[PDB]
């Protein structure tokens, strides 16, 4: 189909919440090479955090039941293989982001806006499989979202407002890898609390426009920091 | 896998949320041919009630924007996407209709499994009518009336007033009156009439059903307002 009438389709798909079909435009148009305008970056990565959200939030729910309740019994190996069964749906996933990410997104990014976007959600989604990996390759992915987090970040820092809502976003994801995969919550709270001041500190860079978006990324920030000082 | 299994499994993935994988469980209990208890029943139907329920919100989004939204090709990819939930609407109907007339309803003993599967068969007739059209129309509504009629007579003569199978069943009933039917005065006296028989046997009402009861009673009094206002 065409990329006009793919983003048509996309809109339609996330207005009836059907996530898996909104994530398929968005796939198609990535492949076929032409690059992603500030809005189907949105859209591409709306329709996939809604397709692993719904297996993250599964893969929790299964964990918690398999610890809690773990005396162990025959009813213990049906709860692993269930879970095993998410991982194996979140991994797909991911696996499908990463390859649309490194053979086509941030191969032939333009702007260092669409970099640092880019390569955010790289670090986004190595991050959800080092949620549920374990031994020698949960080491390999947390060095895998640490490296595209971190040129994420320096990129940023050089080329964007402290205001902008990618570098605001990149912030509030790099910090949440910090308390949850590094388990450095002093650090998790300072990465989150320096770009919020930052931001305030430049909030006359924001306009009628761009308010709305950077001050809800902005209070989010401010919500994990209340949360992991709480 | 055995039932036990199944049973154990259609849990987890209702504590996950994933009732695809909820409802397949509850299949596959009920393709062994053995009648279901009221806690695999209830499984059953909640498996099955967030799968349509999707493709049932899905479609209604659809065909709104289809509506406040008319322009050429633009409008035709809307309706294309509104079939293709269609489709999986009616596969999804169809599946939980065969389960029924095949062995839910075949071993159906006493009234209460009867009017709680025959109330079934009147709800996903009734998904049809939401959606169906033509010739095809008149026959999956008359199919939603049929069952409900039937269920609606048992559940008079052999269930008490305040039982909520009887009182779920009213709620629908009333509400394939004013949504297929077109038809808002019976609609109100089916809702009204169930209301106030519950109402003068409260005390045949026993504490286990005082959550379902209590609710169901209410959405009887919503739909009451709505339709009134």
């Amino acid at each position: 189909m065409e990329k006009t009438e793919l983003i048509q389709k996309a809109k339609l798909a996330e207005q009836a919440e059907r996530y898996d079909d909104m994530a398929t435009c968005m796939k198609a148009v990535t492949e076929q090479g032409a690059e992603l305008s500030n809005e189907e970056r949105n859209l591409l990565s709306v329709a996939y955090k809604n397709v692993v959200g719904g297996r993250r939030s599964a893969w929790r729910v299964i964990s918690s039941i398999e610890q809690k309740t773990d005396t162990s019994d025959k009813k213990l190996q049906l709860i692993k293989d269930y879970r095993e069964k998410v991982e194996s749906e979140l991994r797909s996933i991911c696996t499908t982001v990463l390859e649309l990410l490194d053979k086509y997104l941030i191969a032939n990014a333009t702007n260092p806006e669409s970099k640092v976007f880019y390569l955010k959600m790289k670090g986004d989604y190595f991050r959800y499989l080092a949620e549920v990996a374990c031994g020698d390759d949960r080491k390999q992915t947390i060095d895998n979202s640490q490296g595209a987090y971190q040129e994420a970040f320096d990129i940023s820092k050089k080329e964007m407002q402290p205001t902008h809502p990618i570098r605001l976003g990149l912030a509030l994801n790099f910090s949440v890898f910090y308390y949850e995969i590094l388990n450095n919550p002093e650090l998790a709270c300072t990465l989150a609390k320096t770009a919020f001041d930052e931001a305030i500190a430049e909030l006359d860079t924001l306009n009628e426009d761009s308010y709305k978006d950077s001050t809800l990324i902005m209070q989010l920030l401010r919500d994990n920091l209340t949360l992991w000082t709480s």
